[PDB]
């Protein structure tokens, strides 16, 4: 029988779960949770000002039919303790909120037959990996995070090019699309960057780079930091890796490495552009990251720039959904 | 009184004691016109934001530019005429209490409070008077030039919205040249924090769409606010918004009938002599063929696009006007405060 | 029964859009593109749209073009209309979208052996004019027409419904359009010091003939519609906005029957209504000349009624420009 | 110099006179920092668009807002201190000639003669000196700051990139400090009129799409920008730019390799102390928090971002900069001219 996961939460990531899961055979969703009406939920899933419209329908019964999941229950409860899966069979939780990125906090909804969450983002205290960088790892974690978009673009790269050539240190930026934490206009906010006007600006923004990969590449944790830029752009990010090596390189060596390991190791996760695109052209792609083959330099001996395009939404929807088929069977 | 005697304030010369609720775009921009108005004080404001990002936000503007102020060593804000202001933190408007510091009206911009009965809660000691950034329930509702002088002393007003603020003045203008016989109003506006960034909730599932992105048509209760300030037009007016990718200032675009026969020049003179007398420092007229970013903090409720008027059939005009949705209409609040201060 | 053999003159946007119409037609045969580009580039601008997306085409050994049901393309690369020659690959009716040649006399000199009819991308001086649905019965084997401009095309049909009905005494009409590349990206040097403005920071209102484009194809309504454009930061898709003036009384009811049933009837697959409360990139590559927005229809008094519809001012004109090229090759 | 005499002009204690060409974005900024100068007089600028429409675009500016700008009954523009600009309208540089105002040096913004052979068909009469507003091929390349002391007396100069302006200061203050092993330098970069609006044909395929809607990587000629400026630097540095939707306004991400050990503390120390020092004017640091609408008109060559500057494995530093792309070029351009005329 297919894996029964639900969703909790219908923002971006949480529709774009959605629409992942619904086409995948392997994967069957039997619950999800909205804050939303049901009509402006399918409404939202349907149609989509960046990713175009999607065939969703709604059964008499009021479940929700999408691709391969034909019976969707769709609840409508903020407080977790009172949330309840069990109802529709679930066994595998995708946290999709934002409100509970922690170990405490979403060990709540494992209950009856939920044994399983993994959350979509960074989370306090909580076992973390990356599909393709550590998920070998995985030892039957009853709650995991998939750590942050960035990560899962950055962390393979880094693996890839640390093999090969042997990372001494490396210095991220991501140039990011704005995100539903930022604001349409100046007005309060925690960060004082983050306050001002998403679509008018580029704002600086620190992110915990070294954090991150200690947790999936620990040996690099303590070589490699960065920051994010938050640009003028609805979706898609693309990341920027200077980085310095113990092993001498060259701009072909290191094409050579990546296509390779996008033939073998990462297969599906990373992949290259010799078309010379941009960014809306990654608008749905599936991948973790798409090495801007053309772009590839290094200067000296030992140093490289790295840059790769990613859909922050939907790379990492799919990436929630392998690791959900991941942790099912394993 | 006796606040006032404690720190050398003579109530008998003392600046029109307002202030502000709420510190979202209406509130920033309406402590940044009072604060340059000499016969205002502004005595306190509330906000929900930390103290030093309120300072930063009154600062730095995205649109608007940069403006000087300063933090007291007392945490009071020092802005142009206004070097005392308390700053306060209370989201409950039965606890908030701007008596302590003297206020006698409110500019309300929370938009949590668009009621009689809402922002009637102000009213406390000192504060007599409650002026609401946007239109309100059974509110009593003024428009500068329109029927600001029919005010007789009430309490708690409206200001209307910023989209009336500038029709209705055209509306009145042409109505007393050629009588309206009937009118359509489309308004294409800027994105409002009343809308989403990304694709998301909202109870308009219109508005729910990315903001930047999108052309998108929402409903604005057009005869009904017009019925309110030119009550012999309002069954004769109706309209609708689209709001589209700029962060600020909009257009109101007016297709009239009229009963007497018109051309592109009886308007424009029509307009251009208002602008003159009955509406200097209201209405203004653009020759110059600027576009929107030319009139980024332009004080005026209207700016008339002189050459894009067009008339067909002897009765029929198409008038459109520029205006900041936020700036005019944040000038229109404090010019309100001045008037019924005193009036 | 072979299909109709049609070449595409310029590979801008509407170029662009024209090929992928009519590379889905198997009714049609592109068996030609004149572009300025390089052949790379154009096979590259063909793939791949920031707005509309991917689309599937290939380079065959050769050096043709293989989009879909065209699978022998032609590229040439020619400025000079004299010099280009479509007859070496026997082009029945050319789709003009150059922008450069938006006449009578102009566009005429493509007439030459196979090339006996061309269909221009634009309006055009002393050029018969021609709206899928409006006035395109009336064709009658002209050799140079005119696909009039992407707004009339919108405008135009919903005119013709609502004249129909209810007798139209006036209208106002105001385009919400996306900018186009006529417009600039900053600040700098234009012959319309508006658009000379930055596109993607403003509101630009800028003059389009509305009275004469509707007098071409409804003569009678001619002097009796006018309107403008605005410009606006969105990089496809626009928005018409009727407002009328009727001699026959009407309500928001029956605004919405008579456009309802008109996408039934004579206007089927060209007006189209939306009741499911969408927005403008919702309509992006939408095939009809006007998507009209049913709940926002409003009336006040008798006689008076606000029309708001949607088009895709690229794809929506595009499928017009080979729907016509259908049209005329047989009739 | 006998037209000098007739417009009563002492040329002993008269301003220098420099002729702008090009009235693209780089020329509008430079006409309109240099009629700011006290000491400079802009005598002519030649123009493509119609004067009309270059008066207006002077004037009024989507990003940079509104300027004082006056036409003068003869047809002579009238800026700040430049009462009497020559207007020509000539595309041909053989028949161009700024002679007839007496130009000493030419600001060449058109982007058109960016070469020694190309600028160098400017040299005539009382024309001795062009500064071209881009890298040059050929061209001896001066940044303002940076190797400016090292001009001697040459006749045509580059001016370099924007990106150069802002990177190269940077690079010599943090060698200076700490001695750079290697760097990578990214930009994020605002789109600039060698971009489309719409996705249409360009000779680069990523600048062919559409600049609003797209982040679009884009080669730029670090190492031998930098090379020109600052020798022993030019091989251990490179990178590239990354255009994205935004009108004006860029940042510098500059990834440094030290041989000295740094901390975050001792990078800002050094950046700050360079701009009490030998950068006072050219370089600032940022300790506000801003973002880039803040930086639109900055003088500066470059502003660090001081909050942001990081340090790791001892010898490792990330340093970011603001820089207004269009401003703080044609500030330095101006400098150059001031410089030159002079030095
Ligand atoms: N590119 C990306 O978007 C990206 C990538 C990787 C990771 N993430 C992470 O994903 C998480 C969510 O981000 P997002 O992009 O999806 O943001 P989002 O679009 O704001 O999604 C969050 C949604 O959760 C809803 N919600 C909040 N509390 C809820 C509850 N108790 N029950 C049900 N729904 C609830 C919110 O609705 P209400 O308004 O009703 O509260 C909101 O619509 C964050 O931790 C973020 O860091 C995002
Ligand atoms: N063009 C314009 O923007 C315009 C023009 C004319 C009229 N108006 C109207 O004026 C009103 C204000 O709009 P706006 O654009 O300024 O919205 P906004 O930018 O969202 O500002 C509203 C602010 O009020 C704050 N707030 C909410 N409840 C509060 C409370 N109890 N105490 C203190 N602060 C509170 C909110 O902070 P929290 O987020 O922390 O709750 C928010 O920062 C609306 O009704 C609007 O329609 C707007
Ligand atoms: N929404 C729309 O875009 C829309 C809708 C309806 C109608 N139209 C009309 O269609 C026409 C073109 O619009 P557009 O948006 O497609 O224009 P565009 O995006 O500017 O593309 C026009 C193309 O024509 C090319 N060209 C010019 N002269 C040529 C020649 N002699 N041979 C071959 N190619 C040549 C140009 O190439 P170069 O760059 O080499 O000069 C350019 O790429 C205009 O009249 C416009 O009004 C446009
Ligand atoms: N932030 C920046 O934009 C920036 C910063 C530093 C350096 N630069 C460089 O400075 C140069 C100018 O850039 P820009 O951004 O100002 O470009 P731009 O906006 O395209 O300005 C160039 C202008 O020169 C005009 N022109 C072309 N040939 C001419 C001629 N023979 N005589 C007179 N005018 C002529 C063009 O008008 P027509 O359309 O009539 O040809 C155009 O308006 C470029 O090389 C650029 O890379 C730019």
């Amino acid at each position: 029988m297919p894996i029964r996961i639900a969703i909790n939460g219908t923002g971006r990531i949480g529709l774009c779960a959605i629409r992942v899961a619904s086409q995948r055979k392997d994967i069957e969703i039997v619950a999800i949770n909205s804050t939303a009406e049901l009509e402006t939920l399918l409404h939202l899933i349907r149609h989509d000002s960046v990713h175009g419209h999607f065939e969703a329908q709604l059964n008499a019964d009021r479940t929700l039919n999408i691709g391969h999941s034909k019976n969707i229950l769709v609840l409508s409860e903020r407080d977790i303790n009172k949330l309840d899966f069990s109802a529709a069979n679930a066994e595998i939780i995708i946290e999709c909120t934002g409100k509970f990125n922690s170990l405490e906090a979403s060990s709540a909804h494992l209950k009856n037959s939920v044994k399983k969450v993994i959350i979509s983002a960074p989370a306090q205290n909580t076992p973390t990996f990356v599909y393709g960088v550590n998920h070998k790892n995985y030892h039957n974690e009853s709650v995991i995070s998939n750590a942050s978009c960035t990560t899962n673009a950055s962390a393979p790269l880094l693996k890839i090019l640390d093999e090969a050539f042997k990372v001494e240190n490396a210095l991220l930026t991501t140039i990011h699309s704005y995100t539903n934490d930022q604001n349409l206009l100046d007005t309060k906010h925690k960060d004082i960057r983050r306050a001002r006007a998403a679509g008018l600006n580029l704002i600086p923004t620190s992110t915990g780079v070294s954090k991150a990969i200690s947790l999936v590449l620990p040996h690099l944790g303590p070589k490699v930091t960065g920051l994010a830029i938050r640009v003028p752009t609805p979706n898609v990010s693309l990341v920027d890796l200077s980085l310095n090596f113990k092993k001498s390189v060259s701009k072909a060596s290191v094409q050579h490495a990546l296509k390779d390991a996008c033939k073998h190791a990462f297969k599906g996760v990373v992949s290259i552009d010799e078309e010379r695109l941009v960014s809306s052209d990654f608008i749905s792609s599936p991948f973790s990251a798409i090495v801007i083959d053309d772009q590839i330099m290094t200067i000296g001996e030992k140093n490289a720039k790295v840059l790769a395009w990613y859909d922050n939404e939907m790379g990492y929807s799919e990436r929630l959904i392998d690791m959900a088929q991941y942790i099912a069977q394993n």
